[PDB]
Formats: structure tokens, sequence, C-alpha cells
């Protein structure tokens, strides 16, 4: 599923990401744009051998199991493939754990490099 921008904002708000750990909804939408281009099916291998999965590019070294990342933890207790669903529920629940872990949204490299410090509210402007 390639989400539309407002469509993703709606789904993230429904699942309770707006202001979760103090991050406004446009932070989450901006993270998704730059991590996955709003594509639930996105996968990208990282230099360390892990892979990032789904709409928020959640990593196989710590958060989900893909069965090919030595030293994997699976702190969200999910197969990584479940993060590619057209339904974002598992991705959102796992992102909640991630963002609660200590460094907040800085856990998302694309957020830190392309969203943090910018006008993130622009990402939900025009949406109902
Ligand atoms: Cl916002
Ligand atoms: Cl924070």
């Amino acid at each position: 599923k390639v989400f539309g921008r407002c469509e993703l904002a709606a789904a993230m708000k429904r699942h309770g990401l707006d202001n979760y750990r103090g991050y406004s909804l446009g932070n989450w939408v901006c993270a998704a744009k730059f991590e996955s281009n709003f594509n639930t099916q996105a996968t990208n291998r990282n230099t360390d051998g892990s892979t990032d999965y789904g709409i928020l590019q959640i990593n196989s070294r710590w958060w989900c199991n893909d069965g090919r990342t030595p030293g994997s933890r699976n702190l969200c207790n999910i197969p990584c493939s479940a993060l590619l669903s057209s339904d974002i529920t598992a991705s959102v629940n796992c992102a909640k754990k991630i963002v609660s872990d200590g460094n907040g949204m800085n856990a998302w490299v694309a957020w830190r490099n392309r969203c943090k410090g910018t006008d993130v509210q622009a990402w939900i402007r025009g949406c109902r």
C-alpha cells in the first residue's frame, strides 16, 4: 500500500500517534515520507546486515524478527513481514515502543536529517 499523505495522517491519528511522547502528528507523517515514501511494502538493507521494514522502516537488529539478522532481538515480538501490511497497526504499536526507548524520534535517521527542526506541520496542512 502506497498511502496518500492525508490518508496516512488520518490512520496515524486514529492509532493515537498525534502528540505521542510529545511528537505532533506532522513529525510522524514527515518521518514516514522520508523513511518509506509512504509505502507499507518498503524494505532496505542496512550496512550492518539488518534490514528496515515498512512505513516507518523499523529495524531487524532490535525490533522485529526476519531470521537473518544475527544478534537480532525482537523487542516488538513480531515477524518483520507483519510490518509490511496495508494495515499499519503493528508498525504503529512497534513505533510507540521505539520512541519511548530513550532518544525519542532521533531513532529514525530520516526524521533527524529531514524533519527535525523543519516546519513538520506542513505535512498535515490541507488534511481534514
Ligand atoms: Cl504537526
Ligand atoms: Cl523525546
